[PDB]
């Protein structure tokens, strides 16, 4: 598949990132969450400090390659505690009946296994003991129209398969994030519209 071109390899070559505080970001139900940034695409970087912004207090950016190394581009992995989030930021890529098949040019297993082996890995290293209860994936139609199908079933899944049993909400259109941290999706006229619920489902156990 001959997609958007693709920046995965090797974190200590992406660029780095600035998170810019929001001040009208308002509550969170997660005590903390990280924003994971899946490929170096500077408009995922910005999207992923956008996200941050929205609730910098209690937000860690984590770039993670294709290698399973990852870097902390912002906050403090220590800080986290309770009830965390992880949003995934990339572009989706690869369509097909079920939309996207691919996020960060990974499939729904593959990224299942890198985000089970990171989470082992950022656990030990920067001393936590804490999972995600939710992914909040922040890529471009990656479950199909319907919500039936799709990536973020295969994901949801394939997440269960490597020991994290999460929730996972998923958007059927494409997808961007505003200054304010704020996700738009586009309506049926392919106008960039806010919190319109039939262009994302959450999916739970
Ligand atoms: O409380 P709001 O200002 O309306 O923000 C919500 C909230 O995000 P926060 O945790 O940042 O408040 C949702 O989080 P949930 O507790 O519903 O999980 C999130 O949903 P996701 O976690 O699925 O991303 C949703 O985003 P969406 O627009 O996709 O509904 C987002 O709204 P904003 O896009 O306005 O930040
Ligand atoms: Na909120």
């Amino acid at each position: 598949a001959d997609g958007k071109i693709l920046h995965n390899q090797n974190v200590n070559s992406w660029g780095p990132i600035t998170v810019t505080p929001t001040t009208d970001g308002g509550e969170t139900r997660f005590d903390g969450q990280i924003i994971v940034q899946m490929e170096n695409d500077p408009v995922v970087a910005k999207a992923a400090a956008n996200l941050a912004g929205k609730h910098a207090e209690s937000s860690v950016v984590v770039q993670l390659d294709s290698d399973g190394n990852y870097r902390v581009v912002y906050g403090d992995p220590s800080k986290l505690d309770g009830k965390l989030r992880w949003q995934l930021v990339g572009h989706g890529r690869d369509h097909s009946e079920t939309n996207n098949t691919r996020l960060s040019g990974y499939s729904a297993d593959e990224l299942a296994v890198k985000l089970a082996k990171f989470q082992q890995s950022f656990n030990q290293a920067e001393n936590i003991n804490n999972k995600p209860d939710h992914i909040s994936i922040v890529g471009c139609s990656l479950v199909s129209d319907d919500k039936q199908k799709g990536f973020g079933h295969q994901f949801i899944n394939a997440m269960d398969a490597n020991g994290l049993r999460v929730d996972v909400s998923v958007r059927s259109s494409e997808l961007a994030v505003d200054e304010a941290g704020r996700k738009h999706t586009k309506d049926a006229n392919g106008d960039w519209v806010q919190k319109a619920e039939n262009n994302k489902v959450s999916l739970s156990w």
